[PDB]
């Protein structure tokens, strides 16, 4: 089902970059402990075998080339050292490399690029592993981004993208993509980018060493090294993969309900409308007793002074939820899930105002039986990447497989309608298709 074609390293343009480092912050180190972020683009292009070692392997090569010399710390490694006393860093080194995987794909790709339940282990062999970490004297030294191209022969293109979370957030990697498809497109040149494009901002303007501190011991780093291990996801699995679609049009007759029914709810949004719609699902699905639902949050704009959009790295909040699952079921359900995102949200955000930069309560107040955690942030446009081909047909966050997530995503005909996906297992796959369906 799978051929590795070539196995490739790929690593700046010779005499364009030295050894660099990284500083991180906080926001970073909050990641340190965490798996893998895998991610697919799905191409339909009408590609043979040949055109595609003879063109797409080049230009893959080369465009990423030319793009990493911009963005040093994509080449780099996380570097984790065992005293308490030295902080962890993004380095690069010449002679680091990008492990780029070119294989093929001999499944139907018109069997992987719908939104119907589909087997979520056919994916895993589309993403690239992060790759094996280097243990040194002083240190180790984790892979930050890998990258898998699969071609489907007549039929299209995968790009797999693995990442750690240290590297940066969503943000971080919109911008490095904007950057990677630009120069593809452009037939491997960076003059339109360095004219036009969004450079990397590697200014460390996030400066609380205090936080740094304390959040490296709740990742606890004297072990690290020790605790360390890979986390790649294999099947086989009955988990089934699907992708469930609100829409414009049904987001503001769900909006208007709440708005009608809870005429003083501080904050209602396109977002907080669907993530209660999702989580009402959920908790019809479940039947269980206790849930938590929560998001992330680009903090960006939201910081004290606000910090560029093109800042680079990680500064990200989050939000969450918990309700009894009684009390999220039917109509009345998506009512009050709303109503505990939307108080919830109000207070986060207020609380980012007055510059609050920090955040077994469970095991005292009650265990939930649920926690769902959302992967995405529909405003970044991830449906638009354009390496030459078009923009893809299809986007899977393949890592929500690992835990308590789903997706969330803008869709490409429309950026006001959203894309919300799930990988569950096969039994509750059916009845979560008629409680979304029925609901609406």
């Amino acid at each position: 089902i799978l051929t590795v074609l070539e196995q490739s390293q790929v690593s700046p343009p010779p005499d364009t970059l030295g050894d660099k480092s990284l500083q991180l912050t906080f926001f970073d180190f909050f990641w340190l402990r965490s798996p893998p972020i895998n991610n697919l683009f799905f191409y339909e292009l009408p590609i043979t075998r040949s055109q595609f070692t003879e063109t797409v392997v080049p230009n893959i090569k080369h465009s990423l080339s030319i793009t990493l010399k911009h963005f040093y710390p994509f080449v780099g490694k996380l570097v984790v050292y065992p005293a308490p006393t030295k902080k962890p860093e993004i380095c690069y080194v010449e002679g680091d490399s990008v492990a780029v995987t070119f294989a093929e794909c001999n499944l139907d790709l018109n069997e992987l690029t719908g939104n119907h339940p589909r087997n979520c282990d056919k994916f895993y062999d589309l993403v690239p592993i992060l790759g094996e970490s280097t243990r040194l004297s002083d240190c180790i030294k984790i892979p930050l981004f890998s990258v898998q191209v699969t071609l489907f022969p007549n039929q299209g293109i995968a790009i797999g993208i693995t990442n750690h979370h240290c590297l940066g957030d969503a943000s971080t990697r919109f911008c490095f993509l904007k950057a990677w498809t630009s120069i593809a497109r452009s037939g491997n040149n960076d003059e339109s980018f360095l004219a036009n494009g969004t450079r990397p901002l590697y200014d460390r303007i996030i400066k609380y060493p205090m936080l740094d501190e304390a959040y490296l011991k709740r990742a606890k780093v004297e072990s690290f090294n020790e605790d360390y291990v890979t986390q790649s996801l294999a099947g086989p699995s009955d988990k089934l993969r699907a992708t469930f679609i609100l829409t414009r049009a049904v987001i503001n007759q769900l909006k208007d309900r709440v708005l009608a029914q809870l005429p003083t709810l501080e904050y209602v949004s396109s977002f907080t409308v669907a993530c209660a719609y999702i989580w009402s699902c959920i908790a019809k699905s479940r039947n269980d007793k206790l849930q938590l639902f929560g998001f992330p949050i680009d903090r960006r704009a939201r910081m004290k002074p606000p910090i560029p959009t093109a800042y680079f790295g990680n500064c990200v909040g989050g939000c969450a939820a918990i309700a009894k699952t009684n009390l999220l079921i039917g109509k009345e359900g998506f009512i009050t899930a709303a109503k505990l995102i939307g108080e919830n949200l109000h207070k986060t955000l207020t609380d980012y105002k007055d510059g609050v930069l920090k955040d077994n309560d469970l095991v005292s107040e009650g265990m939930p039986t649920t926690m769902t955690w959302v992967s995405g942030t529909p405003k970044l446009r991830f449906y638009d990447m354009d390496f030459g081909w078009g923009k893809p047909k299809k986007l899977e966050t393949v890592s929500i497989d690992h835990n308590g997530a789903i997706s969330i995503n803008s869709c490409k005909e429309s950026n006001e309608d959203l894309e919300i996906g799930v990988c569950i297992s096969a039994t509750q796959m059916e009845d979560f298709v008629h409680i979304f369906d029925d609901g609406l």
